[PDB]
């Protein structure tokens, strides 16, 4: 009679919470999706081994089109878990799944876990100063998306930080690097010419948040665009004007150049 | 000899990640603070029991003034952990402590945990649509806070949702409720009359996120301002322009007035 939306956290199998693991262990059926994001520091086998339950992986279509014909039916006479990377209900379309549950006369509960939305706090940037968030999407055909560029503009204009998710191709396991994102932004800048993202723009790159050894780097685009940030996934952040405390952190912890203490504060 | 910043999560001791528990369990000394937020579903005893260590709780003064005199020394020749509610770096100034650690020659690591900042996803509001965040502080004498009012105005003009962190004075066991924040806001409206926060303003309240049965409510100030949302902690959210699916969720899950299903654009 119960559906549990359980988050898996950031990087590996140990990023699930104690509450999440215990609840998952008591469930008769355990489902999961890995198309919204991937746990790059682990594998399906390691997650299954930690939970002690076989995990049935669902595709994007399984969820968005058939959640009610695949997951909810079993939840009527059993305790069912639906696992997702990060924090449940963060992916835009997931909240709607709770409505589907209600409509089916199924109780659902949410077991939280760390999300990149909060983990980016490790960059030293104040959370309250983050503005609207966006995704740098992979272009294609006659479609050249530039929305994320206006998001940066509108945020930075108000002294706000911009969190940029990088596009991902789940199955093809193709991750967009911070370098690729920077390249695209430089190209959109060439068109819009709004003076929003240039070789002199300060940016922060966070890679493998959740691991014990994340890569946190900060610097001007002209110096970081070709820097190697390690294995994915990467997250790009274009900070608004910095509070001196944020800057000192970026310098001492993320290796930022002293220059930002005078230029970006 | 290293220092670990470990988050404990939203509501109780089980909201800590597995990673954090295993690491915390093997630390020589364990410190913690419970002044940046309220973990309404646990006790120091339960935490100590779960970790298998004795925890020396610190005050804001001990941390802000004597962190390097109290915690860092032990870290130079031992594995030390510093626990905090939620995520250690979110909406706190704990990030600056890492700089102190470094300047003291002490390496530090961060273990994230579910944070209220990402937990807002349970309100059905698209997490990416949130703008600048704000904090509703307690009035001090003749000094009355209003900044949080401008934040809502700026976000609303852009159609972005606003997250309002509510104040806390753990030493006085004072935890600002949503109701109280709602009234402080009406007062500001009567002073600025910007048309930002009135009795017809739609709002959302999340109380005790992290528990199995948190209080999620949405509606007009006039009908919610005197409603009981249960024990703290609470957060107040003033949505911007809603999407049809956000409205459907607020109505079906947060008991909002069925008339908000009618978006104005
Ligand atoms: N479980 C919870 N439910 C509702 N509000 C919460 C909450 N936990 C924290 N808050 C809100 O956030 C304030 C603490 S601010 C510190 C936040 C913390 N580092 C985190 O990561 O969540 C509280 O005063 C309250 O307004
Ligand atoms: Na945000």
């Amino acid at each position: 009679m119960v559906l549990y939306f359980i988050g898996l956290g950031l990087y590996d199998e140990r990023d699930i919470t104690v509450k999440g693991l215990e609840i998952a262990k008591k469930c008769d059926y355990v489902f999961a999706e890995f198309y919204t994001s991937l746990m790059a520091g682990t594998t399906l086998g390691r997650i299954q081994k930690l939970i002690g339950k076989e995990i049935r992986v669902l595709s994007r279509e399984d969820v968005e089109l058939n959640f009610e014909n695949i997951v909810l039916p079993l939840a009527k006479e059993n305790d069912v878990a639906f696992l997702t990377p990060g924090d449940p209900l963060v992916a835009t379309t997931h909240a709607e799944l709770r409505i589907r549950a209600k409509r089916a006369g199924v109780e659902s509960y949410v077991i939280h876990a760390p999300s990149i939305y909060s983990a980016v706090g490790i960059t030293g940037l104040h959370i309250y100063k983050f503005g609207k968030s966006a995704t740098v999407a992979y272009p294609e055909g006659n479609w050249f998306p530039t929305s994320y560029y206006d998001v940066i503009k509108e945020n930075a204009e108000r002294g706000l930080h911009t969190l940029l998710f990088l596009d991902i191709k789940a199955e093809k396991r193709m991750y967009m690097t911070a370098n690729e994102a920077m390249e695209m932004l430089l190209k959109v800048e060439d068109m819009k010419k709004g003076g929003v993202f240039t070789d002199d723009t300060l940016v922060v790159v966070l890679a493998r948040a959740g691991s014990l050894n994340p890569t946190i780097r900060a610097g001007y685009v002209k110096d970081l665009i070709r820097e190697d940030f390690g294995d994915p996934p990467h997250i790009l952040i274009v900070p608004g004007k910095l509070h001196i405390v944020e800057a000192e952190y970026l310098v001492e912890i993320a290796g930022a150049p002293r220059e930002i203490l005078r230029v970006n504060v």
